[PDB]
């Protein structure tokens, strides 16, 4: 198939709605936007949103390399090669799994039209379509409950809820949504880092009272120790997100007494389709859940994450929310929202319209 | 691309050499040959050489489950659905893994000719060709010394040696050899879980002055316990067979503290390359060595362990003289034997010629 040009741009994309994180806030979003051509005229797309505190991978350092110079090494090699392919890249962006990812993207999307279908069938087909969260940022009681309401009329049936690690403002913002949602959607929650060991039995606690599914990495990444510390009923309730971004790490949590009982897989930490395979069959394997979550992000690699969960047999959660409070997009298609579920087109490779 | 007809056969094979292993004794063999042709007219091939001892499969239940009757399910399915197509095999064929490798090669061999290239490139290419070992089983001081010259005069660099766990006989045999090649092959040994404790540190320790490359399966297969009692650098120099079926055993013999330093993947214990892959990514991330081993087979699944082996950037070894010693064979190609090196031929899919 021969890979015959590329092209790479910046792009700015504004959030109809900014939002608060521990210890951060975002109004905005750059991502990179790649496009591969084939000889015969095929495109491929993919899509960049390097998180910095987390992979170490700056805007910068994407953008460089992704340069064109960079980039000369992929002219002419056949598509159809698709692995040997995202081992070389693993190899060239050893730093940068965002740029890597998009590539990867952009390769998954032209060998599965090379082969005429939907990129998910290619990759095997697990499911049809799942149910995805919303999230909801750090803000005061009337707010959340506020912006909980405008999502249920929206039809998602899901909300993920950032905490801060203040306890007596992180218990009172869940009690009352609980009330509020009256059985209407259920709850998952992000402390991201900001608890400490007292603060999560306490929180464990509550999470069982109120129905909560998961917490999602309470304690800091490297404290992994702490996770295995814990009774092993609760650590099946957590979710591994800033401590997991390849397959070594997967493995390393995997590895008896395993850490948690999720992973939080995104291809801007693991970079590309083919890295988050390979923890998939890790935590298949360990009998570990997978969530497919994101950045802030281009409709372009929320579909790709889309197509890759629905192709694992593991996969069980989606928090795949991140193109929706995008200002713009550059693209159309990839996935279908239906009543708060994701869902694939039945056009070949990843289906995006540009 | 659509499966239009699904033939299944008997064949026996008789040795032109007979050979002994620990406790066994084969002099002949039979396989289930297995033709898969497309609507298009493409035809796959597989072969299933079950192993009873081993899988707990026999060659009964082997073609029972290969039935035409069982089989129907297949019929019309999108062979570009291939990885999809393999988790049910795994479902309908649990308990049978030569029998569902047999389909999985075969299935593999028509999505590669479907996408044009041999099946290694589709894989994606790690290696050009590796170096097999043949095999001497048990058998005398003088008549190994004759086989071992048999073997150098074909070509081959690479020498496995069957032992009975008679250390006086074992030793005795393995000085000798050393003694007879200059340098001019390498051996490997395999014990066939017939080693104690006490004696396997003997062995260990004739093996590094012997400049042997490594120990296969010194223990039972159930006795993984005692491998881990082992100093590290003596479990780096174990490879594991019997004890290794599919990715389950290989996550459990690679998590900390690991079993063993390699190990030996064979599609009729796994059931396919689908599963074998699983086993790689796993052997990769823990730093585990692959070889790629096998049964008296026909060239057809040796070459299909052919392509998976050179696909993988964590094989360093292979044993794929398996269809060496047949009498007679129903297939052609599918790998080139050169100077003792194995590599494949430039074809589309397998390779193999009818
Ligand atoms: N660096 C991204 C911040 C959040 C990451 C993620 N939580 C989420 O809920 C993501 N879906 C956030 C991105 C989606 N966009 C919006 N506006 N929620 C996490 O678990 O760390
Ligand atoms: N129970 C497994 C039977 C084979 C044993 C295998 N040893 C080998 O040497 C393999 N290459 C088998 C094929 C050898 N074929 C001939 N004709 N010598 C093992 O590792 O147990
Ligand atoms: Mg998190
Ligand atoms: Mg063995």
């Amino acid at each position: 198939m021969k890979i015959a040009d590329i092209q790479v741009r910046t792009e700015h994309f504004p959030l109809t709605r900014p939002y608060r994180i521990a210890f951060r806030s975002i109004e905005e979003i750059d991502n990179l936007i790649v496009e591969i051509r084939t000889a015969d005229g095929l495109l491929g797309l993919g899509a960049a949103s390097p998180e910095r505190h987390v992979t170490g991978e700056t805007l910068e350092a994407c953008h460089a390399a992704l340069d064109h110079d960079r980039l000369g090494w992929l002219m002419g090699r056949d598509i159809r090669t698709l692995p040997r392919l995202c081992r070389e890249l693993a190899e060239r962006l050893p730093a940068a799994p965002a740029a890597r990812a998009a590539l990867d993207m952009a390769l998954h999307d032209l060998v599965a039209q090379c082969l005429g279908l939907p990129l998910v069938e290619i990759l095997g087909r697990a499911h049809d379509s799942l149910p995805t969260s919303v999230t909801i940022g750090i803000k005061p009681v009337e707010e959340t409950l506020a912006e909980a309401r405008e999502h249920l009329a929206l039809g998602f049936r899901v909300l993920k809820v950032k905490l801060c690690g203040d306890e007596e403002q992180d218990f009172e913002r869940l009690r009352r949504l609980h009330e509020t949602l009256a059985g209407r959607a259920v709850v998952r929650v992000d402390p991201n880092q900001s608890y400490d060991r007292d603060g999560l039995l306490r929180l464990d606690r509550l999470v069982q009272e109120l129905g909560i599914e998961f917490i999602e990495q309470p304690f800091p990444a490297g404290r992994t120790d702490w996770l295995r510390a814990l009774p092993k009923a609760i650590r099946r309730r957590i979710a591994a997100d800033e401590s997991l971004l390849g397959p070594a790490d997967a493995f390393a949590l995997a590895a008896p007494p395993a850490a948690c009982g999720i992973f939080n897989i995104k291809l801007m930490k693991c970079g590309g389709l083919a890295p988050a395979r390979r923890i998939a069959t890790i935590a298949e394997t360990a009998g570990i859940d997978l969530m497919w979550g994101c950045m802030d992000e281009s409709r372009i690699s929320i579909a790709a994450a889309l197509h890759a969960a629905l192709a694992c047999p593991a996969t069980r959660y989606l928090d795949l929310d991140g193109s929706f409070d995008l200002a713009r997009d550059v693209a159309e298609g990839g996935f279908i929202l239906e009543d708060g579920r994701l869902r694939v087109t039945e056009r070949p490779g990843l289906g995006l319209v540009y």
